[PDB]
């Protein structure tokens, strides 16, 4: 659908870049300002360094998924530098906003409240028919209010059949990926769930690197012998049972998300 047609194009001009919020390898992300009075955050594309196709592509799948527990997409430039705008979290990252003085007062209720948010938001991609590939606290944003949306969909993927399989030269965060996507390419929803799994020892743990004395390797050779990780310090014995579900070793024993969120309500009201 031509960009003189797009609902979703904007003329530049709208906008006003105020506060860059980061920059890496593929370009910057800005809290800005749309027609004067609307906070946004505004991600641009740092030329040559990847297809602007490959840039748009992540706009094009969050046009198809829209839901509150979901970062929204606002609007997109397609032309000179390539913007993707979208609604603006004050709060930041999951993974950084548990560091912070507010995040370190939570109590273990508040924290299993946001772990629900999470799920649901995820039970919508789940039912959806999408898969995420990429969940963990730092792919999680926080709102004023302090609730939580689904962010960064760079990997994220609707599937026709069950399986999406990776190029066989693709590497993934040992720690937060599943078995089977490590090691044969394979990510489905219950991968995600897996992630999930390990998204809930950094929700408990506040910031933590999962896996706490461990290398990759290491890592690895614990899960085939059927170990899991170990329980976070002050972990609810509940939740990691839970945590255990999502850490099950064929996809199919894995839980649903809408499961998952069900039960963190209850843990959640139950405190
Ligand atoms: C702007 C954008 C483009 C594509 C996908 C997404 C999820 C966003 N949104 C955001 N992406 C990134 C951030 C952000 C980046 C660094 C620090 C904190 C927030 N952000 C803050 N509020 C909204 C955002």
């Amino acid at each position: 659908k031509p960009w003189w047609e797009d609902e979703w194009e904007v003329p530049r001009e709208t906008l006003k870049l105020v506060e860059r919020l980061g920059a890496g390898q593929f370009g910057e992300v800005w809290m800005g300002y749309y027609n004067g009075h609307t906070k946004v955050a505004v991600k641009s594309l740092k030329q040559g360094s990847m297809s602007p196709d490959a840039f748009l592509a992540e706009a094009n799948l969050m046009k198809q998924l829209q839901h509150q527990r979901l970062v929204r997409l606002y609007a997109v430039v397609t032309q000179e530098p390539i913007y993707i705008i979208t609604e603006y979290m004050e709060n930041g990252s999951l993974v950084d906003f548990l560091k912070t003085p507010s995040g370190i007062k939570l109590t273990i209720n508040k924290l299993l409240d946001m772990a629900a948010q999470i799920a649901e938001g995820m039970a919508f991609i789940e039912e959806r028919n999408y898969i995420h590939r990429d969940l963990r606290a730092a792919n999680i944003l926080v709102s004023d209010t302090l609730s939580c949306k689904i962010a960064d969909f760079g990997l994220a993927r609707l599937i026709e059949d069950n399986e999406y399989t990776a190029r066989e030269g693709a590497k993934f965060p040992i720690k937060w990926t599943a078995p089977e996507a490590i090691n044969y390419g394979t990510f489905t929803i219950k991968s995600d769930v897996w992630s999930f799994g390990i998204l809930l020892t950094e929700i408990v743990t506040h910031g933590r690197i999962p896996y706490p004395g461990m290398t990759n390797p290491e890592v690895i050779q614990n899960l085939e012998r059927g170990y899991r990780m170990v329980r976070p310090d002050n972990c609810p014995e509940e939740l990691y049972q839970l945590m255990r579900l999502c850490w099950k070793e064929r996809p199919e024993d894995r839980p649903t998300f809408d499961y998952l969120r069900s039960v963190l309500e209850d843990f959640f009201t139950a405190t």
